[PDB]
């Protein structure tokens, strides 16, 4: 009975920790790439102002980053609704921004870029928070697991 | 002897995991804020091109983000040399960029911004990688801990 509970605990704690860790091996990547969307968005305005030849390539590059695996992989049952919903919004905002950029519309860009980037900012923040809650969970269960086993062994040994 | 090894293992595994996790509760924040430096850098060029009144505020805002606690806290013995060294570079590059921005020097900006942002990019990538190695470690020890205890209990029970 004593050892059964020690193994059960070791398997549960280790299992949940690894399952959460496995769903977090790309949290940092996501935050980086989501983050970059902000720079790319302002770099587009900078291209539009300097008449850079690179405008169209950056347009498509932003689109590619937006729809990167890591970010598309956020549309899964276990990723909170807030993250998936913010992502979806970004995806809609981009269509307008891109269309505006194709029509050379700097005045609309100047007027909207702050809000536009603020939204990306919120998204990135949600990823940040999400990644922290999960890391916390790992902490709580790794802790409780080491404590539980220490307690089970303390009484059993006694 | 059997239970002594089961507790020792539970304490080691849990200890190292928590110690690594504790040194990673702000990995996501770091990547976000380091990431933002990229956007802020291009937003500065955009201000400089549009003659925005916000130029000076963004200059100082970038400086404040650059020197944020989370990022200054990277200068510690247990953070790899590569991260601390890239950070230091950013800190030097900013002084030139800021001085150039004060003298209204768009031509130098246009010519250097890509390289300048590429460096921030590398920094952010190093933070990303660093955060992943640590998360891996947590995975490896949480795993080995649950396995070790399962094995210790299997033989002891047998």
């Amino acid at each position: 009975r004593a050892f059964f509970y020690i193994v059960l605990l070791s398997i549960l704690s280790t299992g949940i920790a690894l399952l959460t860790l496995a769903s977090s091996l790309r949290d940092a990547e996501a935050i980086n790439i989501a983050g970059s969307l902000r720079m790319q968005s302002y770099r587009l305005g900078y291209d539009l102002q300097s008449g850079s030849p690179q405008l169209n390539a950056h347009r498509q590059l932003f689109q590619q980053a937006l729809h990167s695996p890591v970010l598309t992989n956020l549309n899964v049952w276990y990723v909170p609704e807030a993250v998936k919903t913010r992502y979806a919004h970004l995806n809609a905002n981009w269509l307008e921004m891109n269309n505006r950029l194709s029509k050379g519309d700097l005045p609309w860009y100047q007027a909207n870029i702050n809000n536009y980037v603020n939204q990306i900012d919120l998204f990135v923040l949600a990823l940040q928070h999400y990644a922290e809650r999960k890391m916390l969970l790992v902490v709580a269960i790794s802790l409780a697991g080491g404590i539980g086993i220490f307690t089970l062994v303390f009484f059993t040994l006694r």
